[PDB]
């Protein structure tokens, strides 16, 4: 029993960060085999780069200084060349993932971690993350068996707090440039198909208050669901949400109909799973795993 | 900007995680230096939890009948000894991932992270913290006993808590790597419920001590409070009583806020009375007790928005 925020276990993701300096700044880097990924604004980004030499790049892997004998970018980010291969690089892959998706993120100052979070890419493709100054280049990632995925890389905090990167070929996620001009975050809304996953981890572990006779179809559902900012669900959400429905036995707009009497008339003094707002960064595959046991 | 429940990176703990295996029972154990510490409730059968006589279980059992497996490689069993509730499995190979370690028993109210594992294999990291009661408000399957607790200042891990059992309300129990169970538990099958459990305080105004830091100050009043007058108030909540150390304890968050302990218990006392109204604190719409005034000063900015 129980239900926590829980993030990938950290171990092979650690074994890859460094710290970058370039002149006045130090931030995090990404060190996979004899590359070092980092964001670009360490350093017109190509007429600032021409002007770099490899030794202008220190790099630093626990009290060791990698030599730098290679440089190039791509898109937001800096790739690199060092001189010596990772040993520690676990199997990997560079995925780019959808809003809605949920990471864990190693938050790193100066090349060391200091935590890790789990948190999900919101509608208006930003995160919210916990950073200070010094955690650009913090990464986000998954485990997939023994394959870490990552899937973004911290570049910036926006004036609400909240905050903006790119996946690791430095391509941003939402309409932001890595400088310092006038942007702002989107108007954000819920994570339906993720509500749903939570309501339903919720009635796995035993909180059922919530729970009536009635169903609903698709299109009325979201035309309330248009009504309190929530994403729309589509016929692919129902689809995933199948095997939770089939293990508790509630139907998906069965469920659908709970939320809506939840959103039109609130919780009243009651919680679910420790929590009185509705809950949106647990994926449908963040409850099956959690509440199956799936190791790494 | 932002404020996370976060836990320690894991790395350290996960390269010390094993399986061991006695009879029919599978769970995890601790692997530092030549020593697999585990609970000792894996030489039981499910029969046997009722009124287990350790002792008597553990002298029929000979080195050989622990099986201990780290990643693909049997770890061969040389010594096994009862400390508490735990058992110390002597085996022959040091681990070589041995982080710098201390074991340390925490206090109700202390926060640590929790690596859950399953087979030896570690799933997943979640922050926590030691209830009032004893207890922790983990999530925990069958085969994650063994998982443990732990906290990371600086590069020494610091082992707080060994995963024993599951209570009837879904809440967990354990011991600290000496044995030594939290609250007043015992590894038996026998009826055992946790005590009602309180909201610790301390934690709550170091919360909003960090909401302060990040910017809102809307649930600040005019007001101040006697501490005795304080604690009559939160009693009546089932909110911890707030002693004199805790008040020197939020002593830094005050001086870099600006705002006196006991201005900010008064702030306390009247979102008691009157809740949010539909507002929230730090993404939250409840008052957030698992955050101690040592995590905020971690995670938040020295300087205060
Ligand atoms: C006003 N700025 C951001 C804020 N507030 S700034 O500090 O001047 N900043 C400007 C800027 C512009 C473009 C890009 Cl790609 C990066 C940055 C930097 C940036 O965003 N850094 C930070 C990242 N993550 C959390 C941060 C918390 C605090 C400070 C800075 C953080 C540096
Ligand atoms: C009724 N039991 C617990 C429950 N429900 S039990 O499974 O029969 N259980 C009895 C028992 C008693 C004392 C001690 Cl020290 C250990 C145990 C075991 C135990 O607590 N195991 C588990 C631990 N952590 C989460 C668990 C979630 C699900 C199942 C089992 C879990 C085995
Ligand atoms: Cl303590």
């Amino acid at each position: 029993s129980g239900f926590r925020k829980m993030a990938f276990p950290s171990g092979k993701v650690e074994g890859c960060m460094v710290q970058v300096t370039c002149g006045t700044t130090t931030l995090n880097g990404l060190w996979l085999d004899d590359v070092v990924y980092c964001p670009r604004h360490v350093i017109n980004y190509e007429d600032l780069l021409i002007r770099k030499s490899n030794h202008n790049f220190l790099v630093q892997a626990g009290n060791v200084q990698l030599r730098v004998i290679g440089h190039s970018m791509q898109n937001c980010v800096l790739k690199l060349k060092v001189d010596t291969a990772n040993p520690k690089t676990p199997k990997y892959k560079f995925v780019r993932i959808q809003p809605g998706q949920t990471f864990s993120v190693l938050a790193c100052y100066n090349g060391s971690p200091s935590g890790v979070y789990q948190c999900a890419m919101r509608p208006n493709f930003t995160i919210k993350g916990s950073f200070l100054n010094g955690s650009c280049g913090s990464v986000g990632f998954n485990i997939d068996y023994d394959c870490v995925s990552f899937c973004y890389m911290h570049h910036m905090e926006l004036p609400t707090g909240v905050h903006a990167g790119t996946d690791l070929e430095g391509n941003f996620y939402g309409p932001f440039v890595d400088r310092q001009t006038a942007q702002a975050a989107g108007t954000d809304t819920t994570i339906t198909v993720n509500v749903l996953a939570w309501l339903y981890a919720a009635v796995i572990n035993g909180d059922r208050w919530f729970l009536n006779r009635f169903t609903t179809t698709l299109n009325d559902f979201n035309l309330v669901a248009m009504k309190y900012n929530y994403e729309p669900l589509t016929q692919d959400h129902v689809d995933i949400l199948g095997p939770l429905s089939a293990q508790t036995g509630i139907a998906v707009l069965d469920m659908c109909a709970s939320l809506k009497e939840l959103l039109q008339n609130g919780m009243n003094g009651r919680t679910i799973l420790g929590s009185a707002l509705l809950e949106d960064e647990f994926t449908p595959f963040d409850v099956v795993r959690q509440c199956s046991g799936v190791t790494f």
